[PDB]
């Protein structure tokens, strides 16, 4: 049994950020989540390093911090910067974890790796022993499909080919692909040898991500697999229906048992 969370978090361009954050840990504490994938982390570029290459209040760690104002329970932070983002930002992904990893892995999926383009993108990968096996957690953000510089195919065959092993693959993030909209582009990704959590799942709801209030109501974050697995749930959170609003996206959710 293990619980996953993934969570474009809209890093400090979000009203109202300092509850927002709070609901954020506040849940996570409660849940007690193994892995937590976020995107659109963000870290001012003139702000002291604290240490690797993270600067004083990188959204991340500042959760982190609160984090410890409600578990005693370990929380381990990778985060990789991928491009100058919005205002005079570093954006980049994390992953938040309650284990001790085997590996860690910062690169480019993209054929852009300038971080003077908005389309380079970084991604953070971990690897955790758990229960006699390996398995391998990706934190993606990727370009809308239609992009003209960059094919989503591609990228994501760079991301299955950084480790050549028969691992459990799971891959977590904001694809831009609306499931529901866009299907020959969702189908595209499914091509790359990819099973989609929601759809495995014994329990789901009707898997919303991005409500911008049928018309405009969205799925465009996911959990990829690169095997079947035994999906007991996946639900939507903090959507002001389970949880509060703490981004412009709502997070993902869900329940692996092996
Ligand atoms: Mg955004």
């Amino acid at each position: 049994a293990m619980k996953i969370l993934t969570v474009n978090v809209h890093a400090w361009l979000e009203e109202n950020q300092m509850e927002k954050i709070d609901i954020l840990a506040r849940t996570i504490a409660e849940k007690q989540y193994d892995v937590i994938a976020m995107q659109e982390v963000n870290q001012l570029m003139n702000n002291k390093i604290i240490f690797d290459d993270i600067r004083e209040e990188n959204y991340a760690w500042v959760l982190l911090e609160t984090l410890q104002k409600y578990t005693d329970t370990d929380y381990y932070l990778h985060w990789s910067n991928s491009h100058i983002g919005f205002g005079k930002y570093n954006e980049g992904v994390a992953v938040i974890t309650r284990h001790k990893i085997k590996a860690e892995d910062e690169f480019y999926c993209t054929f852009a790796q300038s971080v003077r383009t908005i389309s380079a993108r970084r991604i953070v990968s971990i690897t955790i022993n758990y229960e006699g096996q390996d398995i391998e957690f990706y934190s993606c953000h990727m370009n809308l499909p239609n992009c003209e510089t960059e094919d989503m195919g591609k990228n994501i065959q760079t991301i299955l080919n950084r480790t050549q092993n028969s691992n459990l693959k799971i891959l977590m993030g904001d694809f831009n692909t609306d499931a529901i909209g866009n299907v020959a582009a969702y189908e595209n990704i499914l091509s790359q040898g990819l099973f989609d959590t929601y759809v495995m799942a014994e329990k789901k709801d009707d898997g919303i991500t991005v409500d911008k209030s049928d018309k405009a109501k969205k799925r465009l974050d996911y959990i990829f697999s690169n095997k079947e697995l035994k999906v007991k749930e996946s639900k939507v959170i903090f959507n002001n229906k389970n949880k509060e609003i703490v981004s412009d996206h709502f997070g993902i959710e869900v329940k692996i048992e092996f």
